């Protein structure tokens, strides 16, 4: 049978599910289950399935494939020409497993704490939990040396439902105990220009996204709030007045700003969104533009393999070509989760008093 | 408990929802179940539920509220504040379930036409099924004049399947044979600015929109193709050529183009996303600009109900006054469904040739 190429809005969820890491692959050796990875045959954009080697639609999510449906296939579309979309896919689903990991560590340290230490951290201050930085997400491509992009997806069931449950379990602990965590930051840009870079971590080179051209495997990034530990004119009473989240991000129970995490893995900061926005959904600080370019080869490709009447009347005005120039203007709304634009904008604290160094993630009081 | 005020993302949930006649609304007397017509007491904006006595948010989706949540409410939210949404909401509601009825009885009518009437048509052309206007919706607030929107809501499970269902199959059949149907517009925007309105149509006063000034009852709108139907120099060679809805659609199994109705019902066409969409999807051709007037009262209460610095918590900079005249530039994107902008632009036959009238839905040869 002859095929028709997906439309554009089809391809931008694609791109969405990708910075979520939820594509849904079909790969003849694995099926639907991208656990082990392998090259994709087809993958789902928006309510249709298509198939990669030619980029045309073979079915609706609504039917359920289960094989490549056979099809007249030009097999012009080759790995590299959407490879980007499958590695921001795949590195998205591991750093959001890693994510995962760490916040959990933090919560079950949190839930430990003896009620006497609690008690005491909250009159004097004081340390109450610190992870050993080389314990986070330790034989993952953001840790290891000997692993890679395309090692095996640790198997979680209900990974969105885990996130919000432990990040909310975590943040309402801080935020009773007017808490100091050393792993959050009030604009995540800030990560990227702004802070002040101490020790091992002023060598970091950020990409701002998840892609092949440089290293994601980097240390674990943290405030270093050893200063403020010591600052004999900075104690409880200080803290609770203006370092604690609340203070910045509003109390976490009664707010729906957006709290996002230093560089814990990826050289990425996590932003997790509000509990007042009704779930605390966990999304990579990447630009909407920079996530439009893991098409840009895919766009040069269909271009090349498909006539241009057939590119108009799936793409629409300007063809494919069109699509992604009028995407890239649209970006901000279109690529970008409402909570990447929630974050407060009446600051106390902020992000620019102390330095950021590769070291142990700590919650302080 | 403290409640703060919905954000805006939440808000634009609210009205897109409201527009496909899907708002959740708890009220004492009926619970989650909006079957029956009852003063709203709760409404799901988003991830958020809302207290409408006060708009603040008492909870969320996950937490399954079984009841108002006892809170420190303001209480001066009225009805009037946000009945237009209530509105909005149900009109969609018993609009939907009007056009599903109409959609199934022309399948029901198509699966029984005998092999050889069909045969019949094809081959020379003629009326296949004609369903009496009047039978089309007959007790529901835009037919009946005893009826109002207030009445109980049809009850039907699973109707977005069963729109997607009915639309799929009655296009097929109309796809196979090459028939022509007097009921679909290459471009709804043609029936309010664009068509000629034939004998009793030329009464027509189009709203644009499901509002309480609006007068929804109605005959129902179609194409007058009497004048196609006899004259022999546009016979069946001619029709299959030039009229079918292919020729300016692309062949329904094969297209992401959305065709649209007529106004069968309320002066609204409705509009049916493409079958390469991976869904047949039904929406009121409404702008989004209209929709996000529903609000415009609703945002003048919260301006004298909330201080200034709760509504920027919540809202943004500028407050909600500010949210609503953003989203006014940006309601071609958010608060405008795909299918409404992926209709045809190479048009071959058109909207244009023949006059609209009340009277039957028909298909043809
Ligand atoms: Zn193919
Ligand atoms: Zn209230």
């Amino acid at each position: 049978m002859e095929v028709c190429l997906p439309n554009g809005h089809q391809v931008v969820d694609l791109i969405n599910n990708a910075f979520e890491g939820r594509v849904s692959i079909y790969s003849a050796q694995e099926g639907w289950d991208k656990t082990i990875s392998a090259q994709p045959d087809m993958m789902v954009c928006g309510g249709a399935v298509v198939c990669m080697h030619c980029l045309g639609v073979v079915g609706s999510l609504q039917r359920k494939l289960k094989h490549l449906p056979h099809h007249r296939c030009n097999q012009q579309i080759r790995h590299q020409d959407y490879v980007d979309v499958q590695f921001a896919d795949r590195v998205t689903a591991h750093w959001k497993r890693g994510m995962l990991s760490f916040v959990a560590q933090m919560h079950e340290m949190m839930n430990d704490v003896s009620p006497d230490d609690l008690d005491r951290v909250r009159t004097e201050g004081g340390s109450l939990v610190e992870l050993n930085w080389l314990q986070v997400d330790p034989n993952s491509m953001f840790r290891s040396i000997h692993s890679s992009w395309t090692d095996p997806l640790q198997v979680v069931d209900d990974l969105d439902t885990k996130l919000d449950q432990y990040w909310t379990a975590l943040n309402l602990m801080i935020d009773s105990s007017d808490l100091i965590p050393n792993f959050m930051m009030r604009d995540p840009s800030h990560a990227f220009n702004g802070v002040k870079l101490g020790g091992d971590a002023r060598q970091t080179q950020f990409s701002r996204t998840f892609d092949s051209r440089s290293s994601l495997e980097w240390g674990v990034m943290v405030y270093d709030y050893s200063e403020l530990e010591h600052d004999p004119s900075k104690g409880r009473a200080y803290r609770k007045e203006l370092v604690t989240p609340a203070r910045d991000f509003g109390h976490f129970g009664l707010s729906h700003y957006s709290r996002a995490t230093t560089p814990i893995l990826g050289k990425m900061p996590a932003v997790f969104s509000g509990m007042l926005t009704g779930n605390c959904k966990m999304y990579p600080f990447i630009k909407g533009t920079a996530k439009l370019k893991t098409v840009r080869k895919l766009v040069e490709a269909v271009n090349h393999a498909w006539g241009v009447e057939k590119i108009r009347y799936a793409l629409g005005p300007g063809g494919m070509t069109g699509w992604y120039n009028r995407t890239m203007q649209q970006a901000p709304i279109v690529l970008t989760p409402a909570a990447l634009t929630m974050f407060p904008d009446t600051i106390k604290f902020g992000d620019l008093n102390y330095p950021v160094m590769i070291g142990d993630p700590m919650i302080l009081g």
